[PDB]
DNA sequence: AAAAAAAAAAAAAAAAAAAAAAAAAAAAAAAAAAAAAAAAAAAAAAAAAAAAAAAAAAAAAAAAAAAAAAAAAAAAAAAAAAAAAAAAAAAAAAAAAAAAAAAAAAAAAAAAAAAAAA
């Protein structure tokens, strides 16, 4: 399913909450631009559930 | 031959419908822009991979915000009565293929008629 979506500008830092007890952050523009109907980028390792 | 029902006479009661003409709206059906979606090419950011590293969980231990106990008091929510909304179950139906009865064309042949020959 989608976790959750929110609507973000350039440059703003984004952090993921896992629930295995989990937290990242990524810059945002280090990942590319993407487009509709594509695939996905690989954001974090999160092992097992 | 008995019963029953239709129809027609004439003064009464009471209804219904088709078109023309112009100008505006409302349904309802089409081409045609316009963007999702999908097939088939090259192309390029991510995982892999490896070495190298140093940032946060352990561990000692005080102490300071805490969750249970006690009490008083306010009053949200639950279950029982009624009263509405909204959906499957079941039954019905109007066109619609199937069958049966009557109208129009057909010629074979003859009765009666009209006409003319010698």
């Amino acid at each position: 399913l989608i976790g959750v979506d929110l609507t973000s500008g350039e440059d703003e830092v984004m952090l993921f909450s896992a629930e295995g007890k989990v937290v990242r952050f990524k810059e945002s523009s280090v990942r590319a631009m993407g487009c509709n109907t594509t695939g996905v980028r690989g954001i974090r390792l999160g092992e097992g559930d």
